[PDB]
């Protein structure tokens, strides 16, 4: 039981942020590279952090 927000705050502490565009998850860091095991783990999730993503980006939608 992990909520998006949760997934995000981890990921956040090793300098990656996870925003939504093209109704897909994606991910923002300023590492050279991404671990694997990093994708891996927002990949298992990522319909979870998705749903709060879109959220926290408010673009364009349905009002």
């Amino acid at each position: 039981m992990k909520n998006a927000a949760q997934i995000v705050d981890e990921a956040l502490n090793q300098g990656i942020t996870l925003f939504v565009a093209d109704n897909r998850l994606q991910y923002e860091t300023s590492r050279d590279n991404i671990p694997e095991e990093l994708l891996n783990e927002w990949k298992y999730y990522r319909q979870d952090l998705i749903d709060f993503l879109q959220q926290l980006d408010a673009k364009e939608e349905t009002q």
